[PDB]
C-alpha cells in the first residue's frame, strides 16, 4: 500500500485510530499535559483523512515510524523537558527509531492516580465522556509506557461499560466500586506477566521460552500435529522476541500476521478459532490467546510405545534431542490440560535426565524402564496441595483463609516486612478463592496463571530489600524449582521472638468506623506481629487470642461508651493474651 497511515485508518477506524495515536504518544512524552496530547491526536488524525482522501498527498508516502519521529521532533519543549530524547533527533532513520526506543522512561515520577468518589466519577463521565476516558487512557499509558497499546484500549472499553451501567443504577457504588477493583487487579497482573515474559526470553533463554510454548500450545490445540505445533512456536518466539525490543508497529505487525496464518490454518490447528477469526484484525490476535482448549482426540494411545518401550528409543533421540523432547512434551501435554506447564516440564527434564544416562549405560532399555513411575510423585505433590488448601478455604472463608496463610508465612520466613507479609497473603488467598471454585480440572492451570505473577512481584522486591537467603535461593532457582522450594519451606527455627510493643496491640474505636478493608488490615497486620511476638505459639492458642480479641472489638464497639472499652477492656486483653503465650 502507497500509504501506511491511510492504510491504518481504514483498518482501524477513526474511534480507534485516534484512541491509539494517544495512547502511543502519552507513553513517549510522559511529561506533556493532556491538552497538549489531544492536539497532537488530532493533528495527525486530519493528516490521516489527507491520507484517506488521496493516498498520494504530501507526506502520505511515509512511514508511520518516520511520521511518530517527526511530531515527537516538533515538540518545542522537547530538549528543556527530556534532555537526551532530544539528541534522537539529530539522527537518521532508522538510527532515530532506535534511539526513542532507548530513552523511554520506566519509571515516571508521578503521583499515584487517586479513586475519585463515585458521584465526582458518575457526574463527569456524564458531563463530557469522552473527555474523562481521554484523560485517564493518558494517566494510565504515562505511566504505564511498556503495556501493549491495543490492550490498553480493550481495558478502556471495558471502563466505559462498567460507568454506562453503573452510573444509572440505585446503589451506583455497589455496582462500580467492585468492578473498577477488579479491573484494578486485572490491569496490574498483565503489566506484571507482560515485563516477566519479557525478562524471561533473556535470564533463561529462546530454548526454555519454546519448551513452555510446545506444552501450552498443545495443551490448547491437542487436534494439531507436532509439525503444526513446531510452527507456531517457532513463529510465537519471534513475536515475542520483537514485542519485548519495545517497538510498537512491529510487534503488532508481527502478531497480526501470525493470527492470519492461524484463522487461515484452523482446520489444521483447533475447532474454537471460529469467532476470533471473525472479529476485525485490532482484536483477533488477543481472541487467540484467550481461546479455550479444544477437545483432544477421543482415543489417544499409550506414551509408553514411542517413549520406553521401542527399541528405537535412544537411536531417535540422538538423531535430534530437543526435537524428541519436544514430541514428548506436545504428547503429554495435548492429553493433559488440567496441568501446569511447569509440572510438564518437570517430567520432560526427568525424561531427559533418564534419557542422558541411560543411552549411555551398558544396558539403557533396561535402565529407564521404569520412567513413568518417577513422575507419579512429581504430579501428586502439585494435587494434593490443590485439594489440601481448596478445602482448608472452603471451610474458613476468604479472609480466615488469608489469616490461615499469614500464621503459615510469617512463621516460615519471620524476617519479611509485616506489610509485605500481609498483602502476599491476601493476595494468595484470592488464587484460591478465584482457582478452587474453578473445576479439579482447570485449577492448578488457574493456579499457575496467577502464582507466576504473585512470586516474581515478591521476588523483585526481595532482590531490592533482601531479607531471607532462603527467598533468594527460591527466587534464583529454576523457574520449574521455585513454587516447590517455597512449599518446602519450614518454620524459622532460628527467628529471635520480636519484642513485645504495647502501642502494636493497642487498639482505639476508630476501628469501628473504618470500611471493611481497612479493618481486616489492620487485624491482619497486628495477627502478624503476634506470631512474631510469639512464634511457638500453637493454633490452639493463637485461636484462644483471636477469639478474645473478637469478643472485644463487637462489644467496645457497641458499648454506649467506647473509647473507655477500648482502652481499659483492651489493657486486660492484651496481659491476659500473653500469659496464655
Ligand atoms: O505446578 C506448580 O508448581 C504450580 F506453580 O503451583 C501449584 F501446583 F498450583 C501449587 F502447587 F502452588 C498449588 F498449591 F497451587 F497446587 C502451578 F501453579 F504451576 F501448578
Ligand atoms: O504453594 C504454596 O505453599 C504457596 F503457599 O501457595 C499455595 F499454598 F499454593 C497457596 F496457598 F497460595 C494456594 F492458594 F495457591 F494454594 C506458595 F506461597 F508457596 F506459593
Ligand atoms: C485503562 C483505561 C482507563 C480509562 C478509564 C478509567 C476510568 C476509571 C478511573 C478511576 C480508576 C482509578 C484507578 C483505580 O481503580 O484505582
Ligand atoms: C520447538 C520444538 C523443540 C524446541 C523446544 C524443546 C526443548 C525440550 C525442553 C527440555 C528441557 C526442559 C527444561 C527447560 O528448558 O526449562
Ligand atoms: C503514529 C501513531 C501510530 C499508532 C498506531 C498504532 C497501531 C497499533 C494497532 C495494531 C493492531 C493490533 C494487531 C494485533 O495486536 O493483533
Ligand atoms: C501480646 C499481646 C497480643 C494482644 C492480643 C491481640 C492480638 C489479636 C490480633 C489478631 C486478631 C485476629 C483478627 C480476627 O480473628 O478476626
Ligand atoms: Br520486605
Amino acid at each position: 500500500h502507497k500509504s501506511e497511515v491511510a492504510h491504518r485508518f481504514k483498518d482501524l477506524g477513526e474511534e480507534n485510530f485516534k484512541a491509539l495515536v494517544l495512547i502511543a504518544f502519552a507513553q513517549y512524552l510522559q511529561q506533556c499535559p493532556f491538552e497538549d496530547h489531544v492536539k497532537l491526536v488530532n493533528e495527525v488524525t486530519e493528516f490521516a483523512k489527507t491520507c484517506v482522501a488521496d493516498e498520494s498527498a504530501e507526506n502520505c508516502d511515509k512511514s508511520l515510524h518516520t511520521l511518530f519521529g517527526d511530531k515527537l521532533c516538533t515538540v518545542a519543549t522537547l530538549r528543556e523537558t527530556y534532555g537526551e530524547m532530544a539528541d534522537c533527533c539529530a539522527k537518521q532513520e532508522p538510527e532515530r527509531n532506535e534511539c526513542f526506543l532507548q530513552h523511554k522512561d520506566d519509571n515516571p515520577n508521578l503521583p499515584r492516580l487517586v479513586r475519585p468518589e463515585v458521584d465526582v466519577m458518575c457526574t463527569a463521565f456524564h458531563d463530557n465522556e469522552e473527555t474523562f476516558l481521554k484523560k485517564y487512557l493518558y494517566e494510565i499509558a504515562r505511566r504505564h509506557p511498556y503495556f501493549y497499546a491495543p490492550e490498553l484500549l480493550f481495558f478502556a472499553k471495558r471502563y466505559k461499560a462498567a460507568f454506562t451501567e453503573c452510573c444509572q443504577a440505585a446503589d451506583k457504588a455497589a455496582c462500580l466500586l467492585p468492578k473498577l477493583d477488579e479491573l484494578r487487579d486485572e490491569g496490574k497482573a498483565s503489566s506484571a506477566k507482560q515485563r516477566l515474559k519479557c525478562a524471561s526470553l533473556q535470564k533463561f533463554g529462546e530454548r526454555a521460552f519454546k519448551a513452555w510454548a510446545v506444552a501450552r500450545l498443545s495443551q490448547r490445540f491437542p487436534k494439531a500435529e507436532f509439525a503444526e505445533v513446531s510452527k507456531l512456536v517457532t513463529d510465537l518466539t519471534k513475536v515475542h522476541t520483537e514485542c519485548c525490543h519495545g517497538d510498537l508497529l512491529e510487534c503488532a505487525d508481527d502478531r497480526a500476521d501470525l493470527a492470519k496464518y492461524i484463522c487461515e490454518n484452523q482446520d489444521s490447528i483447533s475447532s474454537k478459532l471460529k469467532e476470533c477469526c471473525e472479529k476485525p484484525l485490532l482484536e483477533k490476535s488477543h481472541c487467540i490467546a484467550e481461546v479455550e482448549n479444544d477437545e483432544m482426540p477421543a482415543d489417544l494411545p499409550s506414551l509408553a510405545a514411542d517413549f520406553v518401550e521401542s527399541k528405537d528409543v535412544c537411536k531417535n533421540y540422538a538423531e535430534a534431542k530437543d526435537v524428541f523432547l519436544g514430541m514428548f512434551l506436545y504428547e503429554y501435554a495435548r492429553r493433559h490440560p488440567d496441568y501446569s506447564v511447569v509440572l510438564l516440564l518437570r517430567l520432560a527434564k526427568t525424561y531427559e535426565t533418564t534419557l542422558e544416562k541411560c543411552c549411555a549405560a551398558a544396558d539403557p532399555h533396561e535402565c529407564y524402564a521404569k520412567v513413568f513411575d518417577e513422575f507419579k510423585p512429581l504430579v501428586e505433590e502439585p494435587q494434593n496441595l490443590i485439594k489440601q488448601n481448596c478445602e482448608l478455604f472452603e471451610q474458613l472463608g476468604e479472609y480466615k483463609f488469608q489469616n490461615a496463610l499469614l500464621v503459615r508465612y510469617t512463621k516460615k520466613v519471620p524476617q519479611v516486612s509485616t506489610p509485605t507479609l500481609v498483602e502476599v497473603s491476601r493476595n494468595l488467598g484470592k488464587v484460591g478463592s478465584k482457582c478452587c471454585k474453578h473445576p479439579e480440572a482447570k485449577r492448578m492451570p488457574c493456579a499457575e496463571d496467577y502464582l507466576s505473577v504473585v512470586l516474581n512481584q515478591l521476588c523483585v522486591l526481595h532482590e531490592k530489600t533482601p531479607v531471607s537467603d532462603r527467598v533468594t535461593k527460591c527466587c534464583t532457582e529454576s523457574l520449574v524449582n521455585r513454587r516447590p522450594c517455597f512449599s518446602a519451606l519450614e518454620v524459622d527455627e532460628t527467628y529471635v521472638p520480636k519484642e513485645f510493643n504495647a502501642e502494636t496491640f493497642t487498639f482505639h474505636a476508630d476501628i469501628c468506623t473504618l470500611s471493611e478493608k481497612e479493618r481486616q488490615i489492620k487485624k491482619q497486620t497486628a495477627l502478624v506481629e503476634l506470631v512474631k511476638h510469639k512464634p511457638k505459639a500453637t493454633k490452639e492458642q493463637l485461636k484462644a487470642v483471636m477469639d478474645d480479641f473478637a469478643a472485644f472489638v463487637e462489644k467496645c464497639c457497641k458499648a454506649d461508651d467506647k473509647e473507655t472499652c477500648f482502652a481499659e477492656e483492651g489493657k486486660k486483653l492484651v496481659a491476659a493474651s500473653q500469659a496464655a503465650l
